[PDB]
């Protein structure tokens, strides 16, 4: 059985923790629930760690006292189709392969499924580790609880003796790097310096061998990514987000300084050897928009290239761990700001951005956001009980599964069918515009080989390539973003119309140029 | 009312039948249930047939004593979408037309539906008889029982006065030949010599006019295709399968000689005029894998061409009735073995195989097969009754309709939702790889006209054509095979990755060559 | 917010509770969850109760850490 | 077997930390956990039928007991 330790003794050296722990709603929660610090206490000095204490990162460390939130979190939504490739005609991006050609996502980009699987899914996706990691067998793909208990209880490593990224299956890529992990797990929260910068106290950084790093990681979406385990207060731990909101002074709501101030973030730094090591962001309120923005944002988490001169930006560069913290219409400017793009299109040669699930940045300025609605309101609402102690659902899922709590309490004028219809109206419309944007992107892309081969000049090709950047941006945001427009219908519509415009302009440029080459 | 005949009198001339009938569980079943042999008995000698007895091939000949299995067999699964074309974006092969161009399946290839309709569906599909046979009206498409009772109770013939294969509708083909029928019906089991070889005692052979042959045929999937009507013992009657397993010594489980020996096949031959005429394969066990392999395999049942010199292989050639009895990774070698391919791709000019529903060969070596699971376990399991005499379901259908009996008895760790999720994980993943393989096939195929027109050399074109064979093989197996990977997920994945690799290599070959032609 | 009390001090007079508490699965659960003993501790000796400490009998005292059992119970 | 087995059984979760239900109620509401895990030979309806056979029979004897008690009392 657990035996409590003397927290006062800890507090003599751990004044930051004391200040947090003694004041919050974990004041009575003994350190032994999450730390085995016996050898540590025997060996540490006021500034030297001595023996490293054991810190539990497993979610069951919170499940003993918070079973309801734990069981609700680990629930698997079987209706969320698993391993479902987005580049298929019945999914999000029917022409994805043509449009993303040149990028590692061509190897596999599946729809998201339940949070329990984020880490294992990160490990086994075809684009990530050369196929090195696989479920032990195809039965394990169902095991949400197992995945939560640890990725390595359900996965195998094709070659435990090597640690290099390489291809074990022919049609895989090795795009995983250590930055990715920060949106999958925070098991490494004590082993990773802020931003993944080199640091004498960090086991792991942006430049680590990601395969070795992966082997050290177990748990998806740790409960403490949103809840400080010492104060039990709301926080974020994602470096990239703290960096955008606080270091870069952009605010939690970059479009709204008042709301930014009311619902702010305070960066708290923890040191190793009296050097800054890691940081968390304590939230003024339990603001799920910002909690979810730890991961549901457009980011760099990868090497790239400079827009200016095309030189490699490696993992060693800060820009490999970056939250643009910009909506779709400020994105190009934000990418220019850091002088960065992701890949050159394999057919057009255009330098292109790669967009990632920008739900947070899409949600800004939308009607629900302006009305003070947050992600949790639609995606993890309070449970309604005829008789019971209320708690917040932690099953982050479509509102379709809980329409009464997620929509209809606020929308009393609607039945469930009407609320669903309103969603489908926006998604249907938006998806039609996505598909039309892809049609036009594909039409332009197919003209590039024709133009090159007809001898169209590099100047025209480059003009078309510059158009491709925008056509691509204003389309890809929306296949990347998971609400199919619902989070911001007007913005989706304007963006997708811009994409089609850009592609149409490029098509007409390329067609005329080809025709002039043929007539000459 | 039926009157029994003296079986002893039959047995005086029919010693093989006597040996089978007197020992099995049909020992008390009088010949009159299936034979009207009165004139026959008056006219036959010990070696000459005399007057041909009537033999009932209808399934109702078994339904009198086996109603439960009969009614379960004729059940129509309305949820199995009928006449649903596979070459559509919402079905199995969104780019099928481009990829199969040159082949008669371009005219129509629908998803399979319930067994009751196999014969009528064979007759009316657009690729088979030039549209000569149609349901009498569009209402008849529902009538499973009618179809079972006889194709000609529900179909019409556009021109009863001619017997040539020709087109009555513009966009049809005439690919049907007599070999096809062997996987639709065995009404002709006494009129067809083994393998469809010419034989003085055969009304029908590989070279018959298939329209005349078709008119003689009524019943789908006769009950006796798996059950010897004399011994009631398990058997196969499909010549092509007996030929692979026994004549060619490949075994019932070509990858497993031990299992092949334990679950073997004994070829029994029946003679006409003391010449070998027809054959059946008696099974050591009631092994549904091998029963279902009568039809659910990759086969030749058509004319083709030789890989070596491109000369026609006609219906007269044995190779027109062939079971390759090879998995996807041994297939090319098996096709080389008989020096055969199906069609030249209409755009690339590549010689290509045409793959048919290879469920049996896919299933080999899969985890379920290695554990001794068989088709019937998932697709026609025993019925569970609170109170009743157990019998085997004969409704051969997706396990989704009976998950408790088809999966969950064996998978006690799963709920139905979890079992379904595991299936969908594999199918989603596999289908994404199918779609990616088609993307790459299509990209390569589209380069062929560009390459030819840019003056790329025949040597390079032929190199690309050789790549096309493999790209095609390693893709088509999986749109042909009906489990969308479920029967063998690892093999689907490796094959589809091989297909994409092959296509990518061909694309790069063709692109470089085109570019060099343009630069010159 | 609950402030933990010094359980060891309670245990100086409460050896029978000490033997049960330090050993079971509530060894880390502070007395403050179920007792308000501030004035008790100011006035008691080992042989004189002093001010009667408050003991919580409400089921919510357990519900903060065992919500699932509590909610299942109250259905 | 103990009361809890039929009246307060462990909750079965596809994914989750198991705990003991504290809703003390008839097994009819949770036959899978309260009876069928032990009685794998039965469907829910069969288990319910076995309960009702006993309850119906016993209630008949309760009613007859009352009939006779009432007759004596009168
Ligand atoms: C003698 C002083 C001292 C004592 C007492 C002390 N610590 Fe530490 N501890 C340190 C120092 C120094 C570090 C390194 C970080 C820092 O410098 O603040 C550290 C680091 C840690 C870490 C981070 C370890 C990691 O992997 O990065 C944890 C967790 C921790 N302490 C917990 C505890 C607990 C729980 C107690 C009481 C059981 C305790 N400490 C008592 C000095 C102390
Ligand atoms: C409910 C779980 C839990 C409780 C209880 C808990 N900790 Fe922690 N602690 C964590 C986790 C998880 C981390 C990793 C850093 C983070 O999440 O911010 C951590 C990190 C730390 C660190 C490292 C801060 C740094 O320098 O990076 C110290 C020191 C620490 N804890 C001390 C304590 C002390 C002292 C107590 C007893 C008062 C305690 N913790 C109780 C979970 C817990
Ligand atoms: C030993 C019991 C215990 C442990 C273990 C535990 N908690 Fe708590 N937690 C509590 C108690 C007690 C409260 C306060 C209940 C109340 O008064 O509302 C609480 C409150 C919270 C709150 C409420 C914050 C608020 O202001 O409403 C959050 C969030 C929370 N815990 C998260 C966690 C996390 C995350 C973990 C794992 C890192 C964890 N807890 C582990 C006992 C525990
Ligand atoms: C800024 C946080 C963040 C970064 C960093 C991150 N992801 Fe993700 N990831 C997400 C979110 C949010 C989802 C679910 C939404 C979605 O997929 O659109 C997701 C989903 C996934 C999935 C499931 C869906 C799919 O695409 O197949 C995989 C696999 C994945 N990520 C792999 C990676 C890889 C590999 C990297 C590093 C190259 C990475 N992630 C980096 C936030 C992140
Ligand atoms: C993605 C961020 C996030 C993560 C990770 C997270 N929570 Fe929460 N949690 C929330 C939000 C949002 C609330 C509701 C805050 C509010 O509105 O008061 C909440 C509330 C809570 C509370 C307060 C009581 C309640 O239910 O409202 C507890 C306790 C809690 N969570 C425990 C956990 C546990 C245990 C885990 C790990 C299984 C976890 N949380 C992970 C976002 C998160
Ligand atoms: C339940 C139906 C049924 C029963 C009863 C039955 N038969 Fe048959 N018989 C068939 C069918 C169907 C065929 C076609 C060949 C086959 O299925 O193997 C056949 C074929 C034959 C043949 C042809 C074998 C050959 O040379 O090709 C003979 C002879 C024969 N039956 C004799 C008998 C005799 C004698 C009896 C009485 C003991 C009998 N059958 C009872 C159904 C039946
Ligand atoms: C006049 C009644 C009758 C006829 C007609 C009939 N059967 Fe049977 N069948 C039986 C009887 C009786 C048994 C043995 C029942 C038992 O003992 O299990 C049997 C057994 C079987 C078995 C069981 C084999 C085994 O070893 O379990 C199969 C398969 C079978 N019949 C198929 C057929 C087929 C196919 C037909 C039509 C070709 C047919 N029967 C027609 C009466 C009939
Ligand atoms: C008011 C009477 C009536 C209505 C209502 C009706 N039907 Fe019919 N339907 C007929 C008649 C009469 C025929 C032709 C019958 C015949 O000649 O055998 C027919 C023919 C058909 C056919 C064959 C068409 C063809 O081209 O051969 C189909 C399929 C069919 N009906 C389906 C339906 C469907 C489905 C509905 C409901 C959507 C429907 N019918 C409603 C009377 C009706
Ligand atoms: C080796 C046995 C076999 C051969 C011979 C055979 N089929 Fe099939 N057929 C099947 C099986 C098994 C299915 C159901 C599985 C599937 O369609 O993928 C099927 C399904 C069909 C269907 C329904 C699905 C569709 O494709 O529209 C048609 C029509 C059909 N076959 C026609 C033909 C034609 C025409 C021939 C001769 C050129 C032929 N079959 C030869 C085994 C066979
Ligand atoms: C595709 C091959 C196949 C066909 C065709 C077939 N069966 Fe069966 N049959 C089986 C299998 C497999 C079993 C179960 C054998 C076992 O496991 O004992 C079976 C079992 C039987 C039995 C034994 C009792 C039982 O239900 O388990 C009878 C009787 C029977 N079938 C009758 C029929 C009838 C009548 C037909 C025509 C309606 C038919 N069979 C067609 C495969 C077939
Ligand atoms: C007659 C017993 C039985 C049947 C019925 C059965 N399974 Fe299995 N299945 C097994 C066994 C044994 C394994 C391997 C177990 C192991 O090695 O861990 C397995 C493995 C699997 C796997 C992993 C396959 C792989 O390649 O790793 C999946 C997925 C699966 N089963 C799903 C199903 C589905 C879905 C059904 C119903 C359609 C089903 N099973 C029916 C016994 C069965
Ligand atoms: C989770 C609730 C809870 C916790 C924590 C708790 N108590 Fe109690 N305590 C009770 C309840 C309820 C009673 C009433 C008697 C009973 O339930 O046995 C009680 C009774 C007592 C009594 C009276 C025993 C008697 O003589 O009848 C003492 C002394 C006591 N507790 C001391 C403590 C001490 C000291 C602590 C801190 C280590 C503590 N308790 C922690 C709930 C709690
Ligand atoms: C501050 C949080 C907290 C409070 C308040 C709390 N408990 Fe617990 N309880 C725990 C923890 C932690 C465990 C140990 C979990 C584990 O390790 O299994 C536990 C364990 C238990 C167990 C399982 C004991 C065993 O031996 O299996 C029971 C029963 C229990 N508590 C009842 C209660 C009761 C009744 C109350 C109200 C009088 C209560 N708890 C209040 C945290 C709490
Ligand atoms: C009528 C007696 C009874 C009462 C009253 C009761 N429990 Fe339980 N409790 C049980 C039983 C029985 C178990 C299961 C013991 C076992 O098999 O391990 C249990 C188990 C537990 C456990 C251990 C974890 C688990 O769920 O198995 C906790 C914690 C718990 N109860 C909390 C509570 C809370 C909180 C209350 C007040 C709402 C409560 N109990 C009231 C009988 C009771
Ligand atoms: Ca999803
Ligand atoms: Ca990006
Ligand atoms: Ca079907
Ligand atoms: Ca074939
Ligand atoms: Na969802
Ligand atoms: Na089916």
């Amino acid at each position: 059985n657990l035996k409590p330790v003397d927290a006062m003794q800890c507090f003599d050296c751990h004044t930051q923790i004391e200040d947090m722990h003694t004041v919050g709603k974990h004041a009575t929660v003994n350190c032994v629930h999450c730390h085995d610090a016996t050898e540590h206490v025997e060996t540490a000095s006021s500034r030297r760690m001595g023996e490293r204490p054991v810190t539990r990162m497993d979610l069951e460390a919170c499940a003993t006292c918070h079973t309801a939130q734990f069981n609700s979190f680990v629930e698997v939504r079987h209706e969320s189709h698993p391993r479902l490739e987005k580049a298929t005609p019945t999914s999000r991006s029917p022409m994805f392969d043509k449009l993303i050609a040149g990028h590692g996502f061509a190897f596999e980009h599946a729809e998201p499924r339940s949070h329990a699987f984020m880490l294992v899914d990160h490990f086994v996706v075809d684009r990530a580790y050369g196929g090195r990691f696989q479920f032990k067998n195809w039965q394990k793909v169902t095991d949400g609880m197992g995945a939560v208990r640890g990725a390595w209880t359900v996965l195998t490593d094709a070659d435990p003796e090597s640690s290099d990224q390489r291809r074990f299956l022919s049609q895989t890529a090795t795009a995983a790097n250590p930055v990715c992990l920060n949106c999958k797990t925070q098991d490494h929260i004590l082993d990773w310096a802020y931003m993944g910068d080199e640091h004498e106290a960090a086991k792991w950084s942006r430049t680590s061998e990601v395969v070795e790093f992966a082997r050290d990681l177990n748990h998806p979406l740790n409960c403490f990514m949103c809840h400080d385990p010492h104060s039990a207060g709301p926080r974020v731990v994602r470096d990239g987000l703290i960096n955008a909101v606080v270091d870069r002074g952009l605010g939690t709501y970059p479009h709204d300084p008042v709301k930014s101030e009311q619902q702010g973030m305070t960066k708290v730094t923890f040191q190793r050897g009296r050097e800054d090591f890691r940081a968390i962001g304590l939230l003024d309120t339990a603001d799920s928009n910002v909690m979810c923005a730890q991961c549901h944002v457009e980011y760099n988490c990868n090497p790239g290239y400079q827009l200016s001169d095309g030189s490699r930006v490696g993992m060693d560069d800060r820009r490999a761990n970056h939250f643009f913290w910009a909506n779709v219409f400020d994105y190009k400017e934000a990418a220019q700001e850091i002088d960065f793009f992701d890949f050159r299109h394999a057919t057009t040669g255009a330098a292109l951005p790669k967009l990632q699930h920008p739900e947070a940045e899409t949600f800004w300025g939308s009607v629900h956001e302006r009305n003070g609605v947050a992600c949790a309101d639609c995606h993890m609402p309070k449970v309604q009980l005829e008789n019971g102690k209320v708690y917040t659902s932690h099953s982050q899922r479509t509102p379709r599964d809980m329409m009464g709590q997620a929509c209809l309490n606020c929308h009393a004028e609607w039945t469930e069918d009407q609320a669903l219809y309103a969603i489908d109206y926006i998604k249907n419309y938006t998806h039609g515009k996505i598909v039309k944007s892809e049609y036009w992107l594909a039409k332009m892309i197919d003209l590039f080989p024709v133009a090159k081969r007809a001898g169209v000049s590099e100047d025209v090709l480059n003009q078309a390539r510059e158009l491709h950047y925008d056509a691509h941006l204003y389309w890809e945001w929306w296949t990347a973003e998971n609400s199919v427009g619902f989070h911001n219908p007007d913005q989706a519509r304007e963006s997708l119309m811009t994409s089609i415009s850009k592609s149409k302009e490029a098509v007409s440029l390329l067609n005329d140029a080809i025709d002039a080459q043929v007539a000459s």
